[PDB]
């Protein structure tokens, strides 16, 4: 049978800043105990590039090997569409596997963004969630957070995006806090990042109406 | 390489309503022009039955073969937790494929339903978001609908159910209405089927205020 190759893209928000470090990640299971040192080739649009860190093999509890190379790539490339390819092989031996990864192709679109209060029925409980509604977008690789008084917040989760009937994708995101909080007007803020956004990045806040 | 074999539990509505006919379903591709009768086995916990529903095989668009096999299941062995599994042979030859599905353990918890508005700040435009939050549910088998005046409101996407930081389940719902028809005051209605319901339903109401 022999290894499985898998290629995995960078994290959308690292994307997005070019302080944060994108990553494409090239990982090889099912290396067997006697299979020679496993190498990676890696390249830009199919030039060679050797800035690679391809950490020692690591034994799985199915009695296999894992090997991982992880290529820093350049904001600018990876938007811009550039594919990047991996090419994994035995050393000493002549057979390799390839896989190839880019973004999504087609023309981007820009999240709207769109914060809804709490159901007047979920005001009886103890806590009540916040949502965060963001249409329209695409490609779908986006990154949602929230937060107040300038601190992030801990308690939300966010579904995957979802593709809607014009190509686009929505998703929501899910913000749960004390009641109390609410009450008391504290202001709460969902943060978006997509690279069709004016520089990557907006803010939408909400808190208890007048 | 050889077939693959997927098995589907039934679909969620199927199970919570005696007067519908829940089923679990195997399903063989990658069979090959010259693969000898495709078999299913299925058992109940460990027993084997015989009221599966087997199709002749089917050819693909990719030159390859497909067959399905439907097995009627009770509504309570589902919800009580009971192990399907399908074996998967070929007539005269040894080899097989076994799968096996069921119910997801631990204690069913009610969705909280709730009906969310439009933003204001969407109301600038011809079409309208109407919201429906559902919460705090397991296991993840659920149906979600919408409707209005007693019709069946086509125009909605709802997300996967995803799995929250206590164990239990949320998604989101979303209708897209005319702006329009949201201002003349009709009322909308989501709609849920989750086991952990009375009467395994509930449906909450949404219009303007
Ligand atoms: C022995 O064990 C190893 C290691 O497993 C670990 O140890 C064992 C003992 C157990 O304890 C495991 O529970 C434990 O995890 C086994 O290695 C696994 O091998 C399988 C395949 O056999 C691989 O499956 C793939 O998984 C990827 C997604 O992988 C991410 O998500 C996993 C959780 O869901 C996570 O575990 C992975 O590590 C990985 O996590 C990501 O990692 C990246 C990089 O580090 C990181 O940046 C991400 O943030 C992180 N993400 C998350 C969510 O955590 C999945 O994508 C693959 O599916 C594709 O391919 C399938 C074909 O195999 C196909 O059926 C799918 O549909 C899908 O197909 C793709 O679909 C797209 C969309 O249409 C299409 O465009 C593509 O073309 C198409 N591609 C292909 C090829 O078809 C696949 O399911 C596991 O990743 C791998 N685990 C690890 C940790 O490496 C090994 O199998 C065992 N061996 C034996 C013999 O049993
Ligand atoms: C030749 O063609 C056939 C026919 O395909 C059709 O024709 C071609 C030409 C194309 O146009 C196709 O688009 C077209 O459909 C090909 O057959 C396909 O083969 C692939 C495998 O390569 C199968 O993929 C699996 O899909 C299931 C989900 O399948 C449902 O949803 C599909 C839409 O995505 C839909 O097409 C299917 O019909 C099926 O629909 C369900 O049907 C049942 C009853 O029929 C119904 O009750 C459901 O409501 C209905 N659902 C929907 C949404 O409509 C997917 O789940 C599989 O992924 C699992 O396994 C992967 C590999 O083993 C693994 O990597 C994944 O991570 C995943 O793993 C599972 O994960 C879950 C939780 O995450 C876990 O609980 C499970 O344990 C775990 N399982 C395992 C084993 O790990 C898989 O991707 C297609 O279904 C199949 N299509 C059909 C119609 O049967 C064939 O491949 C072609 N041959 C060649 C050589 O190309």
């Amino acid at each position: 049978g022999g290894p499985s190759v898998f290629l995995f893209p960078p994290k959308p928000k690292d994307t997005l800043m070019i302080s944060r470090t994108p990553e494409v990640t090239c990982v090889v299971v099912d290396v067997s105990q006697e299979d020679p040192e496993v190498q990676f080739n890696w390249y830009v649009d199919g030039v060679e590039v050797h800035n690679a860190k391809t950490k020692p093999r690591e034994e799985q509890f199915n009695s296999t090997y894992r090997v991982v190379s992880v290529l820093t790539v350049l904001h600018q490339d990876w938007l811009n569409g550039k594919e990047y390819k991996c090419k994994v092989s035995n050393k000493g031996l002549p057979s390799s596997i390839e896989k190839t990864i880019s973004k999504a192709k087609g023309q981007p679109r820009e999240p709207q963004v769109y914060t809804l209060p709490p159901s007047q029925e979920e005001m009886t409980k103890n806590q009540v969630s916040l949502t965060c509604l963001v249409k329209g977008f695409y490609p779908s690789d986006i990154a949602v957070e929230w937060e107040s008084n300038g601190q992030p917040e801990n308690n939300y989760k966010t579904t995957p995006p979802v593709l809607d009937s014009d190509g686009s994708f929505f998703l929501y995101s899910r913000l749960t806090v004390d009641k109390s909080r609410w009450q008391e007007g504290n202001v709460f803020s969902c943060s978006v990042m997509h690279e069709a956004l004016h520089n990557h990045y907006t803010q939408k806040s909400l808190s208890l109406s007048l």
